[PDB]
Protein backbone atom coordinates (compact mmCIF):
# COMPACT_ATOMS: atom_id res chain seq x y z
CA UNK A 1 0.00 0.00 0.00
CA UNK A 2 2.92 2.31 -0.02
CA UNK A 3 4.19 4.17 -2.72
CA UNK A 4 7.51 3.03 -4.05
CA UNK A 5 10.84 5.24 -4.48
CA UNK A 6 10.30 6.92 -8.44
CA UNK A 7 12.06 5.29 -11.39
CA UNK A 8 15.28 7.02 -12.27
CA UNK A 9 15.87 10.38 -13.62
CA UNK A 10 19.59 10.75 -13.34
CA UNK A 11 22.29 7.98 -13.56
CA UNK A 12 25.57 9.65 -13.66
CA UNK A 13 27.64 6.75 -14.95
CA UNK A 14 25.06 5.82 -18.11
CA UNK A 15 25.97 6.66 -21.39
CA UNK A 16 23.84 9.71 -22.94
CA UNK A 17 23.18 10.52 -25.93
CA UNK A 18 21.00 13.66 -28.19
CA UNK A 19 20.04 12.55 -31.18
CA UNK A 20 17.60 13.83 -33.67
CA UNK A 21 15.20 11.01 -32.68
CA UNK A 22 15.57 11.57 -29.60
CA UNK A 23 15.03 15.32 -29.91
CA UNK A 24 11.60 14.38 -31.83
CA UNK A 25 10.56 12.61 -29.34
CA UNK A 26 10.56 15.37 -26.87
CA UNK A 27 9.40 18.19 -29.32
CA UNK A 28 6.78 16.42 -30.57
CA UNK A 29 5.86 13.31 -29.50
CA UNK A 30 6.12 14.11 -25.28
CA UNK A 31 4.81 17.65 -25.94
CA UNK A 32 1.55 16.81 -27.52
CA UNK A 33 0.96 14.21 -25.35
CA UNK A 34 1.40 16.21 -22.45
CA UNK A 35 -0.78 19.25 -23.61
CA UNK A 36 -4.07 16.27 -24.37
CA UNK A 37 -7.18 17.16 -21.96
CA UNK A 38 -6.40 13.55 -21.15
CA UNK A 39 -2.74 13.82 -19.94
CA UNK A 40 -3.41 14.88 -15.89
CA UNK A 41 -3.39 11.05 -14.46
CA UNK A 42 -0.16 10.23 -16.62
CA UNK A 43 1.69 13.40 -15.77
CA UNK A 44 3.58 11.98 -12.35
CA UNK A 45 4.32 8.73 -10.85
CA UNK A 46 1.17 6.78 -9.67
CA UNK A 47 0.42 7.97 -5.87
CA UNK A 48 -1.28 4.85 -4.73
CA UNK A 49 -1.27 6.48 -0.99
CA UNK A 50 -3.63 9.07 -2.13
CA UNK A 51 -5.39 7.53 -4.73
CA UNK A 52 -6.39 4.30 -2.48
CA UNK A 53 -4.64 2.23 -4.84
CA UNK A 54 -3.11 -0.34 -2.09
CA UNK A 55 -2.63 -2.96 -4.59
CA UNK A 56 -1.30 -0.86 -7.79
CA UNK A 57 2.48 -1.81 -6.98
CA UNK A 58 1.34 -5.54 -6.13
CA UNK A 59 0.73 -5.51 -9.39
CA UNK A 60 2.82 -3.05 -11.15
CA UNK A 61 6.04 -4.02 -11.09
CA UNK A 62 7.93 -1.29 -14.02
CA UNK A 63 5.60 1.73 -13.34
CA UNK A 64 6.12 4.42 -15.81
CA UNK A 65 4.76 7.87 -16.41
CA UNK A 66 5.23 11.02 -18.62
CA UNK A 67 6.63 12.99 -15.83
CA UNK A 68 9.42 10.57 -15.38
CA UNK A 69 9.59 10.69 -19.57
CA UNK A 70 9.63 14.31 -19.44
CA UNK A 71 12.73 14.27 -16.57
CA UNK A 72 14.57 11.89 -18.76
CA UNK A 73 14.17 14.12 -21.90
CA UNK A 74 15.07 16.95 -20.36
CA UNK A 75 18.31 15.98 -18.69
CA UNK A 76 19.22 14.10 -21.88
CA UNK A 77 18.60 10.29 -19.48
CA UNK A 78 18.53 8.06 -22.96
CA UNK A 79 20.95 6.69 -25.69
CA UNK A 80 18.49 5.77 -27.74
CA UNK A 81 15.02 6.34 -28.99
CA UNK A 82 14.04 2.66 -28.42
CA UNK A 83 14.93 3.15 -24.79
CA UNK A 84 12.20 6.26 -24.88
CA UNK A 85 9.43 4.30 -27.00
CA UNK A 86 10.02 1.51 -24.72
CA UNK A 87 8.68 3.85 -21.34
CA UNK A 88 5.78 5.35 -23.12
CA UNK A 89 4.36 1.29 -24.13
CA UNK A 90 5.22 0.70 -20.30
CA UNK A 91 2.95 3.15 -19.51
CA UNK A 92 0.25 2.00 -21.80
CA UNK A 93 0.70 -1.15 -20.90
CA UNK A 94 0.76 -0.60 -17.06
CA UNK A 95 -2.30 0.89 -17.29
CA UNK A 96 -4.29 -1.75 -19.44
CA UNK A 97 -2.89 -4.52 -17.36
CA UNK A 98 -4.38 -2.64 -14.15
CA UNK A 99 -7.31 -1.44 -14.82
CA UNK A 100 -10.61 -2.76 -16.53
CA UNK A 101 -11.59 -2.50 -20.23
CA UNK A 102 -14.37 0.59 -20.61
CA UNK A 103 -12.81 2.98 -17.42
CA UNK A 104 -12.21 6.29 -17.98
CA UNK A 105 -8.28 6.36 -17.13
CA UNK A 106 -8.43 3.38 -20.13
CA UNK A 107 -10.03 5.37 -22.74
CA UNK A 108 -7.62 8.32 -21.95
CA UNK A 109 -4.71 5.87 -22.59
CA UNK A 110 -6.35 4.71 -25.25
CA UNK A 111 -6.30 8.41 -26.70
CA UNK A 112 -2.89 9.63 -26.07
CA UNK A 113 -1.87 6.15 -27.37
CA UNK A 114 -3.37 6.61 -30.37
CA UNK A 115 -1.36 10.02 -30.73
CA UNK A 116 1.54 8.55 -29.79
CA UNK A 117 1.54 6.01 -32.46
CA UNK A 118 0.90 8.95 -35.03
CA UNK A 119 3.68 10.13 -33.86
CA UNK A 120 5.74 7.66 -34.25
CA UNK A 121 5.45 6.70 -37.25
CA UNK A 122 6.84 9.60 -38.68
CA UNK A 123 10.07 9.17 -36.49
CA UNK A 124 12.94 10.77 -38.42
CA UNK A 125 15.58 8.71 -39.55
CA UNK A 126 18.65 9.12 -37.98
CA UNK A 127 21.13 11.99 -38.98
C1 LIG B 1 -2.51 5.66 -14.24
C2 LIG B 1 -3.75 5.37 -13.43
C3 LIG B 1 -4.39 6.37 -12.80
C4 LIG B 1 -5.58 6.09 -12.03
C5 LIG B 1 -6.28 7.10 -11.34
C6 LIG B 1 -5.88 8.54 -11.36
C7 LIG B 1 -6.81 9.53 -11.69
N1 LIG B 1 -6.53 10.84 -11.71
C8 LIG B 1 -5.29 11.21 -11.39
C9 LIG B 1 -4.27 10.32 -11.04
N2 LIG B 1 -3.00 10.74 -10.72
C10 LIG B 1 -4.60 8.97 -11.03
C11 LIG B 1 -7.41 6.70 -10.65
N3 LIG B 1 -7.86 5.45 -10.58
C12 LIG B 1 -7.21 4.45 -11.22
N4 LIG B 1 -7.73 3.21 -11.11
C13 LIG B 1 -9.04 2.97 -10.49
C14 LIG B 1 -9.23 1.50 -10.08
C15 LIG B 1 -9.47 0.66 -11.32
N5 LIG B 1 -10.64 1.16 -12.06
C16 LIG B 1 -10.40 2.51 -12.56
C17 LIG B 1 -10.19 3.43 -11.37
O1 LIG B 1 -11.40 3.34 -10.60
C18 LIG B 1 -11.81 4.53 -9.93
C19 LIG B 1 -13.29 4.44 -9.68
C20 LIG B 1 -13.64 4.99 -8.30
C21 LIG B 1 -15.11 4.79 -7.94
S1 LIG B 1 -16.15 5.66 -9.06
O2 LIG B 1 -15.86 7.07 -8.98
O3 LIG B 1 -17.51 5.25 -8.86
C22 LIG B 1 -15.58 5.04 -10.61
C23 LIG B 1 -14.07 5.22 -10.74
C24 LIG B 1 -6.04 4.77 -11.96
N6 LIG B 1 -5.35 3.77 -12.63
C25 LIG B 1 -4.23 4.00 -13.36
O4 LIG B 1 -3.69 3.05 -13.92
Amino acid sequence: SMNPPPPETSNPNKPKRQTNQLQYLLRVVLKTLWKHQFAWPFQQPVDAVKLNLPDYYKIIKTPMDMGTIKKRLENNYYWNAQECIQDFNTMFTNCYIYNKPGDDIVLMAEALEKLFLQKINELPTEE
